[PDB]
Formats: C-alpha cells, sequence, structure tokens
C-alpha cells in the first residue's frame, strides 16, 4: 500500500517526498503526530541514517518508520502503466528530437515501430519504419524485418537508427536506444539532459541551477519560470522511467554542446 505520489524508489525521493511519507505513515499506522521537519532531508540522505538516528529524531515512532522503509526497499511499489507510458513517450520525444537537431541526420530508421507513428513528427527528416510483426492496419508503410546485427550491420548506415524497446542482439553504432551488457558495445550511456527551444516566459519559483537544463534562458544561468517548470516535470518522467528499469544509450558522438549551439 502506498500513495501514487510515493511509488518511486526512495533513492529518488525529494525532501517534500519524505514529509509526505511521514504524514502518510502517521495515518496508516496511527502514530503519534510528528513535525514534518523531523527528517528535513531528501531520500538519498534518509537512506544513510541508522535505525538509531530514527529513534533519536522520533522517540515515539522512529523504530517503526525505519522498519517501514526497509519493507519499501525490500518490496518496491509498482508504477502505474499509463503514467509510465506517458513518461516513456515524453523521454522518447525529447531524446530523438534533440539528436536530430544536434546532428541533422537526413534519415531515421525506426526499428521496432509497428504503428508507423513518428515520435518527432515536426522534424525535417525522412522517417522510415521497420518491424518484425507490423500492425495489420499500418503494415502498408512498414518494412517487415527482423533486425539482427550479424545480418544487417552493413545496412541502415545512413542517418540514425532508433530502437525504442526493440531488444535486438546487438545495436549498430548509429543508434538511439531504450531498453528495459554486450548488446551496447557500439554505444555509450545517454546522460540525463533537458532541451527546449520553446520561447521563455516569466510568469523562477525555487531558482533552478543545473548545467543539464539546455535552454536559451540558461545561457545566462537564470532559467525562466516556464522552463524551470518544464525541466522539473521532465525530470520526474525521466526518473519514473529509470526507476522502472529502463536505460538509454546513444551513438558515441552525441554531444550536448551541439544543442547549446542551436541558440546562436
Ligand atoms: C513497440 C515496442 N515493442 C517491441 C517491438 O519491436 C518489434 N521487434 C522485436 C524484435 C526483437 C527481438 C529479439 C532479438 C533477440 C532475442 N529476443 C528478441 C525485433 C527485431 N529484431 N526486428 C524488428 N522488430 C523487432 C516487435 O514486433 C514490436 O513491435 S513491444 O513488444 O511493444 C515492447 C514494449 C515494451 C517493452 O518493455 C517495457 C518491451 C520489452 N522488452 C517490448
Ligand atoms: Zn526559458
Amino acid at each position: 500500500r502506498l500513495p501514487a505520489h510515493l511509488r518511486l524508489q526512495p533513492i529518488y525521493w525529494s525532501r517534500d517526498d519524505v514529509a509526505q511519507w511521514l504524514k502518510w505513515a502517521e495515518n496508516e499506522f496511527s502514530l503519534r503526530p510528528i513535525d514534518s521537519n523531523t527528517f528535513e532531508m531528501n531520500g538519498k540522505a534518509l537512506l544513510l541514517l541508522t535505525k538509531e538516528d530514527f529513534r533519536y529524531r522520533s522517540p515515539h515512532s522512529g523504530d517503526e518508520l525505519y522498519e517501514l522503509l526497509q519493507h519499501i526497499l525490500k518490496q518496491p511499489a509498482a508504477g502505474d502503466e499509463l503514467k509510465i507510458n506517458a513518461a516513456c513517450r515524453k523521454v522518447q520525444h525529447m531524446v530523438v528530437k534533440a539528436a536530430l537537431l544536434a546532428d541533422k541526420f537526413p534519415v531515421l530508421h525506426d526499428i521496432g515501430n509497428p504503428k508507423a507513428i513518428k515520435c518527432v513528427p515536426q522534424a525535417d527528416v525522412e522517417w522510415k519504419f521497420y518491424d518484425a510483426q507490423p500492425c495489420s492496419d499500418k503494415a502498408y508503410k512498414i518494412e517487415e524485418l527482423f533486425y539482427s546485427y550479424a545480418t544487417h550491420s552493413d545496412k541502415f548506415t545512413d542517418g540514425v537508427c532508433l530502437f525504442w524497446n526493440c531488444n535486438v542482439d546487438r545495436y549498430p553504432a548509429n543508434s538511439i536506444v531504450c531498453r528495459f551488457k554486450s548488446a551496447f558495445v557500439n554505444l555509450k550511456q545517454l546522460p540525463f539532459f533537458y532541451y527546449s527551444d520553446s520561447p521563455c516566459e516569466s510568469h523562477d519559483y525555487v531558482p533552478l541551477k543545473s548545467a543539464t537544463c539546455i535552454t536559451r534562458c540558461n545561457l545566462g544561468g537564470a532559467v525562466c519560470r516556464h522552463h524551470a517548470n518544464e525541466y522539473r516535470l521532465y525530470l520526474d518522467a525521466y526518473n519514473m522511467m529509470i526507476s522502472a528499469g529502463f536505460s538509454l544509450w546513444v551513438y558515441k558522438q552525441f554531444d550536448t554542446y551541439n544543442l547549446w549551439n542551436t541558440f546562436t
């Protein structure tokens, strides 16, 4: 049992998440009321305290809270499927949009897409679809193809390849990948970043200091309120996807400085 605002692993919890954890546990287990600032820290810090630190901070429920956390760690909550679908779509659009802008691939080979739907429909690129089992109502614009590196490593060399949850034996070097370690040898892990080219708007909040917020307003280090809100929503989606066991990989020459250069 857990609120839908706590289903992520405690490592990703914010300081506000911890306070909600305390209030939820206060009601679920009929514990003595506890001040929210008793555990004024985020999740990664809360996981470093000892059971004794819990007892000192909360004499009346410290031991109980500690054991509750250990069960949450031993049996993690399952995320909502629709929420995870939305998160995955947001990440897919962000990453593929950025790669196309950064490196201006003339062609995208979407391998494992059975519905012929572009995740970045506005991009200036030739979009091609392949799938081993295309949907009957979209097969007329999908190449029926089971990708295997040993068979196709000399194909799809122009442009970039997208494998979104298409768990092939081994990815080509020019690929963008989401997968739920030998398969990735031609690639590198994709570090987190947020990119936006939408216009800034002034009406901040808690000021956002982050080198990974790639926005025009961040060139000067002062992120506008709109992009700060977008960044935080995107990070929540990214974390939800990472917590659910997905990992992102990319062609080795992917470079975020190419994204910064789009603002000049
Ligand atoms: C649209 C995404 N899907 C996958 C799509 O890729 C097609 N496909 C699969 C492939 C495979 C494989 C393989 C190779 C070695 C060993 N064993 C399996 C292959 C392929 N070689 N070439 C083209 N096309 C493919 C498939 O027809 C489908 O359309 S999925 O199945 O909905 C899905 C969703 C979420 C997931 O995880 C959260 C997972 C997982 N895991 C899968
Ligand atoms: Zn902005």
